[PDB]
């Protein structure tokens, strides 16, 4: 039994900006609808794919590089078509690292997360109930060591992770301000996403002065997605014993302030915190069913459009988390 | 307290005195004699058997800075790989010896051969180099740390910090004790993929840790004297 398996490949490594033509759709590839006789594997029918900003790095030659001539890979959601592994069976829904294709043979099924809540749209497990949401959870609740009433700044706040960090922070009793690159997004953070305040970093000539304006008594917590001058502007406006969770990130000349302000600047990677996933799924499903958290998805239909969607996200032309629908 | 002042330190003041109005020896922030309105700034010197002068440095603020910065902020473990900038300075020298005593591999940085060669003899450093006869600090640190750096005791900043970040291991730790528009660091994103903790501290928050500290093992740490 053989079926068409369209794929989106990385055409080649790149050094500036990315283009639709750095990827290619191939439609002359096939797949058996069975896992190899003798492996403990699972074959997935892929439903949804996430476009996440860290995927830019994988296109240039210390995470795992993409491979030229092979399917682009990334987080997504699938249905189990066939499984010779004890922990999965036909019809189970899962999320994990999958190919940019219609079908993925998962050789190591233990890298998959079981979706227990098939009653909440499955595309959620590409973001808020996925890697993105789990990033925000561990970055805020763990790395920031927050306390009620503290003063929180989120850069790229309009992005998928930032929006979630801000709502966890508002829910925690913090004062919350956020940064974005367009008026449409600054307004949504206030009107959709519960942020106390928000500005367009591009309307502002002096980021230090801007942050002063929103934080008269200074900043306790910075959720960092950006770096550079924005970081310098935070350090100038940071309070004693403040905390910076470095989730993502030219030059910073401001660091000596870390000494006199007793600042903790710590990087993390969501990949170390998979053990926190079951707790996280429980909390966030509950918030969503309680209608206490808000979430917008940018939905693009068809693999054929995935390259454009990814480049769209890279440029910041998305509004809320960017999702590709492969099928059903 | 009216104190008769015995010893003065020089950092960038601290000293040791005797209580006149008694016989208690103390250390703390002092100015011949000093009137003290607020005396919580004065600590007792609970071992008059050790020479008292040492309470301007190694049994004083300097030593306490090294202690809390290394034992607390760096979270060290035996066998880890430690780099100390300004190693020849009063704090650095002490950090390095706490680290060697803790079982760590220890390398240090200084600005003159007299001090470098001093660090690699008297003060027990495994390695030491002179930052000014080194075109490429990144390459230099690589030379002394083939398997990379777990811990950086930071006194300097700038390009040295960039050089440490390039050479730092996963989950490494930087205790920011001091930093000399300053020079930029262009390297910080490495903090993300390496899961590095970069934390500043000020000894002034840690006066409570002093009793603990005092109970310890048993061109110089320079004490200017005043009396007998």
């Amino acid at each position: 039994v053989v079926v068409v398996n369209k794929q989106v490949l990385l055409k080649h490594f790149i050094p500036g900006a990315p283009k639709e033509t750095d990827m290619e759709l191939v439609t002359t590839g096939t797949i058996r609808l069975r896992v190899p006789e003798g492996s403990n594997a699972v074959l997935l029918k892929n439903l949804y794919l996430s476009c996440d900003p860290y995927m830019r790095m994988r296109m240039t030659k210390y995470v795992d590089d993409f491979v030229p001539g092979a399917p682009i890979t990334g987080f997504g959601v699938g249905k189990v078509v066939d499984s010779s592994h004890p922990d999965f069976k036909t019809g189970d829904y899962v999320w994990g690292l999958i190919g940019w294709e219609e079908y993925s043979l998962i050789t190591k099924p233990q890298g998959l997360f079981k979706i227990h809540h098939t009653e909440i749209p499955l595309s959620y497990y590409t973001g808020i109930l996925g890697m993105v949401g789990l990033t925000a959870y561990v970055g805020f609740y763990d790395i920031c060591s927050p306390k009620k009433g503290e003063r929180v700044f989120v850069s790229a706040a309009a992005g998928a992770v930032g929006q979630i960090v801000g709502q966890f922070a508002k829910q925690f009793g913090c004062y919350v301000v956020g940064s974005a690159g367009s008026d449409e997004k600054v307004n949504l953070l206030k009107t959709k996403f519960g942020f106390d305040e928000a500005f367009n970093y591009k309307k502002e000539p002096d980021l230090t002065k801007a942050l002063k304006r929103y934080f008269p008594e200074g900043i306790d917590i910075y959720f960092e997605n950006v770096g550079g001058p924005m970081l310098e502007a935070v350090l100038h406006n940071m309070r004693i014993k403040g905390r910076i969770a470095a989730c993502g990130m030219e030059g910073v000349h401001n660091l000596f302030l870390i000494v006199g302000k007793r600042i903790r600047l710590e990087g993390f990677l969501v990949f170390d915190h998979y053990g926190s996933y079951p707790e996280f799924e429980e909390k966030v499903v509950q918030l969503i069913k309680e209608e206490k958290i808000k979430y917008l998805e940018d939905i693009v239909e068809g693999l054929e459009n995935a390259p454009a969607a990814l480049i769209g996200l890279f440029e910041g032309r998305n509004v809320g988390k960017q999702v590709v629908v492969v099928s059903r």
